[PDB]
């Protein structure tokens, strides 16, 4: 049949690794149609890498929902959603379209390491995506702003905050331990509403891993939308992004994304899956 | 080695078949790292699939720009370019880079009449005499020219003469529908001979985002080193295996499948001397 028309709502992240580059690049590599509707418009300096976030007017973001919602995407994805409004237009045009499956990336920016920037976004998102998503994908910081235990350190704080989101609407969660989690291997924590799975891989390199979690989501989402449950899509997209982590590369000394294509192209990962 | 960093300096066209979706799906598929500097936005009425043609500030643009150039970009492509100051600055760009290799996709929109006739002499003086490969329709090659309507290969060796001293390495006009429907002709030039490229005629009815992945194939080509005739005979093979699996969207496009050629078939492009 078809490809599967999978959009992201994100914003372009012009180095590239991230952004809705990793998705519709990860959604290409699925073999899905990738479509997206732009946020924003991220530039990094040439001496320093500080970002500037250029919002896009709100009238344009609203043509390209009106025309994405027209084509009926068969999957849909959020990314870094920087505003309580396009959070709640987000949730909106899942919920508009014929779409059977919701990937929310529930990324929120840090003022320190244990302090979130802009908890606003946290509780929109709590409000408006939540309950609507198929799967919700949030890092360590993200989960424990998500379910008010604050700083998460453990698997056992993993499956406590894993049940908090899900009892706040998301049908699957993925707590994703990675680097934040701070292992010999890199742990996620997958929960349904019954059964507790941790996911194991490697640990690969870490410096350069620009775009890791926005490539998972985006993987997830494929997977999903191709025929997958959601927890063989976040298996298959811990392989996928694992794969393109340790073929990451150095863009800069600031900064080396995921190699998007190294699953296809260079090797696949093995992921470990046990009941916890 | 490291994957070549492309550029397209390029609009977002929302239904994600032709623009820098295009671009960046082909980048992928051809196994390099895609890049992107957007200049506008092209939405659809989702009743009548009417455009609209958002600019994109300078400021942005230029943002943009100086954070693609710090990357290192090693070829670029343009898309279609909405204005005179864009297609100056895209040849700049392209020249303070180390960037070895310029791929102009030198896209008008028919109104033998454009809607600003500025714009194509724009494209003449800036990026003609810096580009290794031009990649004009039928109807964009006469308007390059100078010779209008273009009927016939003959045509075709004019407009690519006249193109090529207009200071491009590599020029190839595409015929595809508007010159033949048996076969979808190419004439490929480098200034020393004259090269018809064909491939059978495939379905007509789902072809958008042809011209653009046509472009971006040959520029990712020439990045992981193919020569200019080499790119463009595999540029013209991985577009007709897109148009063969073109789909119907909606009513009112059908997109190419920019996988194709890697996921479902080949094509082979007959080559011959004329
Ligand atoms: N260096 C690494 N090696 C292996 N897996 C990793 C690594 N970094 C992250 N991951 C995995 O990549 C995915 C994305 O992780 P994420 O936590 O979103 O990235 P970040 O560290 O930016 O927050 C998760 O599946 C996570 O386990
Ligand atoms: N229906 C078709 N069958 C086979 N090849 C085609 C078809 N339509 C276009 N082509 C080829 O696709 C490429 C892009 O052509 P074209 O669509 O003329 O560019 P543009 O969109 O800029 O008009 C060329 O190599 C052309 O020969």
């Amino acid at each position: 049949g078809a490809l599967k028309k999978v959009l992201t709502i994100a914003g372009s992240d012009t180095s590239a690794g991230a952004g809705m580059q990793a998705d519709l690049k990860t959604f290409q590599e699925l073999d899905t149609y990738g479509m997206v509707a732009l946020t924003a418009i991220v530039t990094m300096d040439k001496d320093t890498w500080s970002h500037d976030v250029t919002p896009l007017p709100m009238d344009v973001f609203e043509k390209q929902l009106e025309t994405a919602l027209s084509i009926g995407p068969d999957a849909i994805k959020t990314g870094m959603l920087g505003t309580e409004e396009i959070i709640k237009r987000a949730g909106e045009v899942y919920e508009a379209s014929n779409a059977q499956y919701f990937v929310v990336d529930p990324v929120m920016v840090c003022k320190g390491e244990d302090e979130v920037l802009n908890p606003g976004n946290t509780e929109a998102m709590i409000k408006y995506l939540l309950p609507k998503a198929t799967v919700v994908t949030p890092n360590l910081f993200e989960a424990g702003q998500l379910s008010g235990l604050g700083k998460l350190n453990s698997i056992e704080d993993m499956k406590k905050a894993a049940t908090i989101i899900f009892d706040k609407g998301a049908q699957h969660v993925i707590i994703k331990g990675g680097k934040a989690l701070d292992q010999d291997k890199s742990y996620d924590l997958y929960y349904d509403g019954q059964t507790f799975y941790q996911l194991t891989t490697d640990m690969f390199q870490q410096s350069y891993n620009h775009g890791a979690g926005c490539t998972f989501a985006a993987a997830t989402t494929a997977y999903l939308a191709n025929g997958k449950s959601p927890k063989e899509a976040v298996i298959s997209a811990k392989a996928f992004v694992a794969s393109a982590i340790k073929n990451g590369w150095k863009m800069n000394d600031f900064v080396g994304p995921v190699d998007h294509g190294a699953y296809n192209r260079i090797e696949h990962i093995d992921v470990e899956v046990t009941e916890v």
